[PDB]
């Protein structure tokens, strides 16, 4: 089992070792477009890019560039955009790939402030009377209503391509108290924040890629992703045996670099698999307690 594997990682403390491995075995591809110099101003981080292959790109005939990432689990057969925290002159992009895209959901896994720094920006509208209108892009959105929870929000968008007038629903879920660099509070309120995703319907495959990003798109995102196909893995075999995560974290750094960022992220998604692992084999109570356990309210 993942769960011998944790327990002997954990004997020997190797965690860090086993993430040095990954990162060692990671894919490595091309990212010319991104480094192009007319796109020097739509990179958060000089470090942080988007292989050309599996790059997305806007169906503009001016720039077609987003940092953003289509992560496709084929064996899974789930499909994520990863993307960075958008720009100050990148959200008409980013809600112009989520049209294009035709996601119904965005993950967001950071706060726009953290650690003294603007990681993000406010690309979203925090109240019903002052929508935002990307003219560059021509959208609109709205904000319909939120939930509130102590650890995260849920909110209701609306999307207007203002072209057509044609709109679009879509969920934004807000993780708040998850630390750039670290981990969720514990596995329960992880496990609560995925399955108030999955309940939503927006991870069905009568959507678009559902969008998930953090300030970089790779280490908090990795992990929420990483966590999420693993147990549709187990899922379709009811067959925890045979999931192998850290190969499937690699099949994930295939389509972007740098997915999960530290070696704890790292323990944390064996932490939430082997958890989430209840409820996939058939124990549904979990989740009941999981919410319970979150103290969401
Ligand atoms: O929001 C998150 O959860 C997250 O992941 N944030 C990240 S990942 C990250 C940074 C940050 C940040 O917010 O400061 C700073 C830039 O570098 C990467 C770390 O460095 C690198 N990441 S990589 O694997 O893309 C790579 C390649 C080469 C050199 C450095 C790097």
């Amino acid at each position: 089992e993942m769960e011998k594997e944790f327990e002997q990682i954990d004997k020997s403390g190797s965690w860090a070792a086993i993430y040095q491995d990954i990162r060692h075995e990671a894919s490595d591809f091309p990212c010319r477009v991104a480094k192009l110099p007319k796109n020097k101003n739509r990179n958060r981080y000089r470090d942080v890019s988007p292989f050309d292959h599996s790059r997305i790109k806007l169906h503009q005939e001016d720039n077609d560039y987003i940092n953003a990432s289509l992560i496709k689990m084929e064996e899974a057969q789930r499909s994520y955009i990863l993307t960075q925290g958008p720009l100050p002159n990148t959200c008409g992009h980013f809600w112009e790939m989520v049209w294009e895209q035709k996601s119904r959901g965005v993950v967001m896994l950071n706060r726009v402030m953290e650690k003294g720094s603007l990681k993000c920006a406010q690309y979203w509208p925090q109240k019903e009377e002052k929508e935002m209108i990307f003219e560059d892009t021509n959208l609109k959105l709205t904000l319909i209503s939120e939930d509130i929870k102590t650890y995260y929000t849920v909110r209701q968008l609306e999307l207007e391509n203002l072209t057509t007038q044609e709109t679009r629903e879509i969920l934004h879920f807000h993780y708040t108290t998850w630390p750039d660099f670290g981990v969720p509070e514990s596995p329960a309120s992880f496990l609560n924040f995925l399955f108030k995703v999955r309940e939503s319907g927006s991870l069905s495959p009568e959507h678009g890629p559902v969008v998930v990003h953090c300030s970089a798109g790779i280490g908090r995102s990795g992990t929420f992703c990483l966590a999420d196909t693993c147990l549709l893995l187990m899922d379709k075999r009811k067959d925890p045996s045979s999931v192998d995560i850290k190969k499937v974290l690699l099949d994930m750094r295939k389509f972007r670099m740098g997915l999960i960022q530290t070696a704890d992220q790292l323990r944390f998604s064996y932490l939430a698999v082997i958890e989430g692992a209840k409820f996939i084999m058939g124990d549904s109570s979990v989740q009941d307690q999981w919410k319970e356990l979150s103290h969401e309210d």
